[PDB]
């Protein structure tokens, strides 16, 4: 079982990797430490091979190091994404998370640096956060060495799909683009690609070898949807992503009992 450590730079990926595998890979207090993939067997379960990757802020990234993690993800090798999330910068970290879920590779969140959040006198409702994100979440600290074995066990158990649901009208366009795509994208990641094409992402547009006919249909779908939303395609998706994350964070900061 192949488990990939994916998350923003400086979120504690390698720190967790080292704890999990017994390795002593490079860890530092600045973003951009890890620059290539490192594999290692999980000590407590030798059937699992975990992968340390350079940090990434989104799936439309701006450095060669970020490209290593993106290419790795879209190569379809991973069985599990162990998404390492900085608990003290939750909203910013969840941007990538929502794109990761869209790849259809099951996501498990290591809600890391929980000890820092503790010292800030702050709290995250782990169960609400997991419920609204539709993924398992385990609070971890690579510093205090807590939750680490638990989150790996959980990630492993996901390899044996709910996505963030946006505005109906955007969902209608994503479904239309999915139809146009057919088998021209890997089935598991289809939604990730459909959304990126809606956004007119340069990388995805160059990567996929779509026919003129597919491209014209997608163009027409985008134009129709922009007129429906009275907003440009790029903004539609970014805003939907932001609104989803905002709702999620408000749930995550809510410690009231649900009756
Ligand atoms: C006391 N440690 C720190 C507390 C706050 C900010 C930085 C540090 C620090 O001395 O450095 C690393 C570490 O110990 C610290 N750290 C990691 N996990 C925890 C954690 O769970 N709690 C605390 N307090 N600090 C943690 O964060 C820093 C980043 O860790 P990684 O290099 O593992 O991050 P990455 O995701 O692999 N970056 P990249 O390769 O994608 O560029
Ligand atoms: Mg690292």
């Amino acid at each position: 079982t192949e488990i990939a450590l994916i998350g923003n730079p400086n979120s504690g990926k390698t720190s967790l990797f080292n704890l999990i595998t017994g390795h002593n890979q490079r860890v530092g207090n600045w973003p951009g430490v890890t620059v290539e993939r490192k594999s290692g067997l999980v000590k407590k379960n030798k059937d699992l091979e975990i992968q340390d990757l350079p940090g990434i802020y989104s799936m439309s990234p701006y450095s060669p190091e970020e490209k290593v993690a993106r290419d790795y993800l879209l190569s379809q090798r991973a069985d599990s994404i162990l998404n390492v999330v900085d608990a003290t910068n939750l909203e910013r970290n969840l941007y990538l998370t929502t794109q990761l879920i869209e790849t259809g590779i099951p996501v498990t969140i290591a809600l890391n640096m929980i000890d820092v959040l503790d010292g800030q006198g702050k709290k995250i409702n782990v169960d609400k956060l997991s419920y609204h994100l539709g993924v398992p979440v385990v609070a971890t600290s690579a510093l205090k060495q807590t939750g680490v074995d638990q989150v790996v066990k959980k990630a492993a158990h996901t390899t044996t799909l709910a996505f963030p649901i946006y505005d109906d009208r955007l969902e209608a366009a994503i479904s239309q683009i999915l139809e146009v795509l057919g088998n021209s994208v890997p089935q598991r990641s289809a939604r990730f690609y459909a959304i990126k094409l809606f956004e007119q992402d340069s990388l995805v547009e160059a990567e996929l070898d779509l026919s003129q006919f597919q491209r014209k249909e997608i163009e027409d779908i985008i134009r129709i949807t922009e007129e429906i939303f009275t907003e440009d395609a790029e903004s539609i998706v970014i805003n939907e992503r932001y609104a989803f994350i905002e709702r999620v964070c408000q749930m995550a900061e809510s410690h009231t009992e649900d009756f």
